[PDB]
Protein backbone atom coordinates (compact mmCIF):
# COMPACT_ATOMS: atom_id res chain seq x y z
CA UNK A 1 0.00 0.00 0.00
CA UNK A 2 1.04 3.58 0.70
CA UNK A 3 2.21 5.61 3.70
CA UNK A 4 3.94 2.56 5.12
CA UNK A 5 2.55 -0.75 3.89
CA UNK A 6 1.94 -2.87 6.99
CA UNK A 7 0.65 -6.31 6.07
CA UNK A 8 1.26 -9.38 3.92
CA UNK A 9 0.63 -9.36 0.17
CA UNK A 10 -3.11 -9.84 -0.31
CA UNK A 11 -2.07 -10.83 -3.83
CA UNK A 12 0.41 -13.57 -2.94
CA UNK A 13 -2.39 -15.16 -0.91
CA UNK A 14 -4.83 -15.73 -3.77
CA UNK A 15 -1.83 -17.49 -5.31
CA UNK A 16 -0.83 -19.81 -2.46
CA UNK A 17 -4.50 -20.51 -1.73
CA UNK A 18 -5.17 -21.41 -5.36
CA UNK A 19 -3.13 -24.56 -4.73
CA UNK A 20 -5.42 -25.62 -1.90
CA UNK A 21 -4.52 -23.83 1.33
CA UNK A 22 -6.87 -22.46 3.99
CA UNK A 23 -7.70 -18.76 3.71
CA UNK A 24 -7.63 -18.15 7.46
CA UNK A 25 -4.43 -20.18 7.73
CA UNK A 26 -2.45 -19.09 4.68
CA UNK A 27 -2.52 -15.56 6.04
CA UNK A 28 -1.03 -16.40 9.42
CA UNK A 29 2.01 -18.08 7.86
CA UNK A 30 2.31 -15.45 5.13
CA UNK A 31 2.71 -12.85 7.87
CA UNK A 32 4.96 -14.94 10.11
CA UNK A 33 7.40 -15.52 7.25
CA UNK A 34 6.92 -12.05 5.79
CA UNK A 35 5.48 -12.47 2.30
CA UNK A 36 8.70 -14.26 1.38
CA UNK A 37 7.31 -16.78 -1.11
CA UNK A 38 4.26 -18.96 -1.75
CA UNK A 39 6.36 -22.01 -0.88
CA UNK A 40 7.72 -20.42 2.30
CA UNK A 41 4.21 -20.37 3.77
CA UNK A 42 3.24 -23.90 2.74
CA UNK A 43 6.57 -25.01 4.20
CA UNK A 44 6.10 -23.11 7.45
CA UNK A 45 2.72 -24.77 8.02
CA UNK A 46 4.22 -28.21 7.42
CA UNK A 47 7.27 -27.50 9.57
CA UNK A 48 5.03 -27.94 12.61
CA UNK A 49 3.40 -31.20 11.50
CA UNK A 50 2.36 -33.11 8.40
CA UNK A 51 3.57 -36.64 7.61
CA UNK A 52 2.11 -36.13 4.13
CA UNK A 53 3.55 -33.57 1.71
CA UNK A 54 4.14 -33.40 -2.03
Amino acid sequence: GSSGSSGVNRQMLQELVNAGCDQEMAGRALKQTGSRSIEAALEYISKMSGPSSG
